[PDB]
């Protein structure tokens, strides 16, 4: 069932809980291949990139089970969600291609919105009126960003509104498809940045004091 | 060398010529796994998805040779270039990562602009930067000519274009994957009125497809 | 249906015809990223690596349709079929995993035999089993005719062949990727005296290559 | 330097230590997409498949640094090492293809040996005389298997002999390139089996009592 009353947006009603990552649990950067521009600044790896992919596969499957045979409009929140969104749509298409169930509806219709008080850079949001919408976000912390953007999308009157977020911090709005629950720390790598740096690093790391001082501004 | 005169933008001066795909050269869709939503509409495949990936690896290496050791700002033109851009940035990061060369600069810095008019963040941050515009296809050359003039006003250090496909139908790219005949393509992020982006291969738009998804 | 009479082995009875690659149809090596050790020797690419992967996905789906819900024993013929086998088993596991169908049987059980004569574990365990022999290429058909007779003696339940390539030069496979002209291929696990297996694309053996790596 | 005196075989002399996985550290199977034939039997995931790939990348790089421009003969121990070996050779070729250093020597020359008192099913081992050999193994526990096979290969007189093993158990011979150090438990998945079952599962799991009883024989 793709239906979900608008009023439920951000409640995480009937969700599958995310993978819980306890406090002070990290891998050492030295065990991974870290590139020279990252070497001085990465010490602790919270989520290896291949752990992120394995988790995204399970989210995708959850998503496909929810919307199969229903038109689905998926919104990528740029820039941060690029990595997670591109993995997710790759899985969604593949799952639908291999599924024994056959549908005449594509697996998803993609959209982009850039968020940076919330700023909204995007096409006219009216195209989402009466559509099933899935917001793909990289990380929710206080919930402010998705609460404001959600309020603005509700105004157009979508048919349904759900949230897929790769990480939620333990500090509030909650996503419907969430990969990981982590302790309240600043993360970089795997598309997470610190003043635009580290996005190209393959793993989700903790921001180091060395990084923070070198790239603060 | 990353340096290149701004006046050379769109001239494809000194480029490596793309892979030339001759007219009326196609693979049969029946030889590929085609999902149900595309099955009635896809007959001819111009570029198998795997061939796209092999060519994008060669372009990433060409781009790595050009910009290695220099700050590189890459602009994705949405929505069409999403797939090419995502493949390209993955190969650039990997190539640098395995190169055995030491650089203190990341392999790229990413940016996004949506064209259809323009929609983007403030463009003045490209001043005195090395910029690579990544696009899905160049046909008349109008889109990149127009966006190019807009960017030239902020005074970048250099401007190049990477385009997966150029049609033989005139602006040209610097890193181009394939030269094809003048036909409307769909699949691998190419669409016909927002349809077929998710198909894994580059195909020609058939009659059946044109009819059902018409204006 | 997994069932198939043992007497039909090698006849390609009821198969889906492979992708036909016409004579003198090649891509230029200069359009691909070719590593230094292959660079002097590779000129023409018959099958880009990505095209191989796209076709292997279609074969895995064909094999999934045939054996789903039945115990399937897959034999890799070493060393040549390593690459095809590894791609095939990855796609079969994934296809089953995402199929949304419930089966209590794994997508395959793997086995290995080395031919050049035979080298393998005891073959009697294939008695009353559904067997799929995975091979890199069939040319005269001698290798699979001979190994086939050996296996037939243990009384399998059914026997089929998956071959990535068949040359038009006669035994034929049941799941075949490509029909090519009669030429010696190298790359993508195809070798010339143990050379070129690691190259990512299927290429023709050139003169330069023949000379340097000769008998 | 590819050189290594034969006498050092199995000592792990001058190795990079593996990634240490503490006792009683597992992920829950429920957080992953587990296929129906595995669902009843997998409970605890020790090493997510994408964690294995990220670690294999770092081993490959270590291996490339050791043998670049030197002829390298790599032996896959079947059936168990298939997964690890195929990931490793894919990385090795790619690293050499992207390397700024150029060599006229291929990244590796592959070989297969099936081990099951040790049984050795293989081509004539004499082809390894005076060659640099790397044995690729899935898991070392007591060290018996690699000690016996190593003794048999020494007899032919290779130039050098090193061991790459994805996992070593904490119970003895040691590998030169080792991915993980784990507690002494029986593992399945990601090519590890229990009486031929579970190899196709994507993650390295702990054998469950339910699995053991269902597949014992
Ligand atoms: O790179 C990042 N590492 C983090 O640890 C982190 N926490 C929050 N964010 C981003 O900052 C904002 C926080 O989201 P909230 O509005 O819910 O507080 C949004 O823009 C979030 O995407 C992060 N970005
Ligand atoms: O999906 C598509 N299939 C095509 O065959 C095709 N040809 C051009 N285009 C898009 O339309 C414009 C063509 O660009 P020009 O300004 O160079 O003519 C740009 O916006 C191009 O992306 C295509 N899009
Ligand atoms: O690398 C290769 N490139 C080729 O073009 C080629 N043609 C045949 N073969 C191998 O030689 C034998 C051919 O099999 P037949 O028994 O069917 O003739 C089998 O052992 C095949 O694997 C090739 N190997
Ligand atoms: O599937 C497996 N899960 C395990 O936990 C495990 N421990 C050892 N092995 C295999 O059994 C033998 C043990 O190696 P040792 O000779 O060093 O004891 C060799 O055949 C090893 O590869 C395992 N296989
Ligand atoms: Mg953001
Ligand atoms: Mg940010
Ligand atoms: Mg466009
Ligand atoms: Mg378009
Ligand atoms: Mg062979
Ligand atoms: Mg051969
Ligand atoms: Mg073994
Ligand atoms: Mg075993």
């Amino acid at each position: 069932m793709a239906s979900k009353p608008i009023e439920d947006y951000g409640k995480g009603k009937g969700r599958i809980e995310p993978m819980y990552i306890p406090d002070n649990t990290f891998y050492n950067a030295d065990d991974f291949l870290v590139p020279p521009h990252c070497k001085p600044y990465i010490d602790k790896i919270l989520l290896p990139g291949g752990l992120v992919k394995d988790r995204v596969e399970k989210l995708a499957y959850d998503i496909h089970r929810t919307y199969f045979g229903e038109e689905l409009h998926i919104i990528c929140i740029l820039k941060g969600s690029r990595g997670f969104f591109n993995l997710l749509i790759d899985y969604l298409a593949t799952i639908q291609k291999y599924s024994g169930r056959e549908s005449s509806v594509p697996p998803f219709f993609e959209h982009y919105v850039r968020l940076k008080q919330l700023t909204v850079l995007s096409d006219d949001l009216s195209i989402f009126r009466d559509k099933h919408v899935l917001i793909v976000e990289d990380i929710v912390a206080t919930g402010f960003t998705l609460t404001e953007f959600g309020e603005r999308l509700k105004a157009v009157g979508p048919k349904s509104m759900r949230i897929a977020t790769l990480v939620e911090k333990r500090t509030s709005l909650k996503g419907d498809f969430v990969g990981f629950s982590i302790e309240d720390v600043w993360i970089v790598g795997c598309c997470y940045d610190f003043n635009e740096m580290f996005r190209d690093f393959d793993h989700v790391a903790v921001l180091s004091d060395a990084a923070r001082k070198k790239f603060e501004k």
